[PDB]
This record gives C-alpha cells, sequence and structure tokens, in this order.
C-alpha cells in the first residue's frame, strides 16, 4: 500500500479507501503505520 | 477477489479467470466461496 496508494493513483476496488482513489498521506504509529486516504463519491443522483 | 472481480473490472492477468476480463458472479458453498469468471476470447486469426 505504501507504494500503490501514496506514490501513485490505484485502481484496485477496495484497496487505497472506499470510492474512486485520489490521494493517501502516511501517518507514522507506534508499531506501524497509519493512511489517510483521499477518496471520490459521487452524490446527488438524478434519472434520465 | 471479492471487491477486485465481482465489484469493479480488473486488469490483473489471470486474476479473474483465463482471458480477458468482463466480469464475474459469486456462488455460495459450504465453508468456502466460488467465482463464476466470464471472460472474452478472441477466435478465428488471420494474417496481415
Ligand atoms: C499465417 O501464415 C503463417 C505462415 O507465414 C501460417 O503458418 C504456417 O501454417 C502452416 C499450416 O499450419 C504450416 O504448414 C507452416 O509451417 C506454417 N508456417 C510457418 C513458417 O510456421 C499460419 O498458419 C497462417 N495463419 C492463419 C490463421 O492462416
Amino acid at each position: 500500500k505504501m507504494s500503490e496508494c501514496v506514490l501513485g493513483q490505484s485502481k484496485r476496488v477496495d484497496f487505497c479507501g472506499k470510492g474512486y482513489h485520489l490521494m493517501s498521506f502516511p501517518q507514522s504509529a507506534p508499531h506501524g503505520v497509519v493512511f489517510l486516504h483521499v477518496t471520490y463519491v459521487p452524490a446527488q443522483e438524478k434519472n434520465f
């Protein structure tokens, strides 16, 4: 995920958050890593 | 695979069946899952 979510834009479904992946930012944690995932989500549909 | 083969279209080779991935349908099995992989296979080539 560090390579595919932070150093790129992934198309893999539900791999870099929920929605359409735009970008991610890492944060360190005591014995691990926290990813902040920024996604695009559509809203307010109409029928045509 | 449930995320990437069923909830979307994958470009990963051989991850969602043999051929060019179109779509997949899940089925429940006892203690497991069965994937029905729908693929696109070209046929009847000519040379040019
Ligand atoms: C396209 O042309 C090639 C030859 O350039 C065909 O390959 C030949 O196929 C025949 C019959 O199977 C063999 O006897 C030859 O040995 C093959 N040639 C070579 C050099 O391998 C090929 O069959 C053609 N493709 C189509 C779809 O007709």
